[PDB]
DNA sequence: ACAACCTCCTTAGTACATGCAACCATTATCACCGCCAGAGGTAAAATAGTCAACACGCACGGTGTTAGATATTTATCCCTTGCGGTGATAGATT
């Protein structure tokens, strides 16, 4: 209850048309739930900060292979979103459409 | 005591029919990297084998000659033309 608000602010960043500009915040109000659970206080360091890793990732999460069509185990999910990434200098560096053969270059390894 | 009635309140339930042409994108989002699985790698030997050697041995294809067929040439024959003589049709009647 006492950081319902941080669960917003954190989650409404990932809502901006991800699948609906609601459902991600109910998913991190569940994140929440291990947080509140494992809040290790006694190492030293505050719950901004706790909710900034494992609240943020739950957030990500409640939409990356959850209520998808498809799941896979999660580095071949968010690998997909890393050549998304890469792909911002690849529509302006050879600038003009995407080429594989660049990605290529820009991932040191072989298409296939 | 209730009853519906005056007024504009808002709600929201629908919007006819047949057909053809077009192509299928946008997101970002640390997946972290730690562990170890049976599990990738490969050495040495099972399930068994390569293809080079020297033999083996054969088929196929091209060069040569032969064969006979075919398309020509020739000349014959028939079926056809066009006109003509005169046909019994067409059909009205018996």
């Amino acid at each position: 209850e006492a950081n319902l608000r941080l669960v917003i602010s954190i989650a409404k960043k990932y809502t901006n048309r991800g699948l609906q500009f609601l459902d991600l915040i109910q998913e991190g109000n569940i994140g929440l739930m291990k947080a509140v659970d494992k809040f290790e206080y006694r190492r030293g360091y505050k719950f901004s900060t706790y909710a900034t890793w494992w609240i943020r990732q739950a957030i990500t999460r409640s939409i990356a292979d959850q209520a998808r069509t498809i799941r896979i185990p999660v580095h071949m999910i968010e690998t997909i979103n890393k050549l998304n990434r890469i792909s911002r200098q690849m529509l302006q560096e050879m600038g003009r459409e995407p080429t594989p053969e660049e990605l290529a270059e820009r991932m040191l390894m072989p298409e296939d």
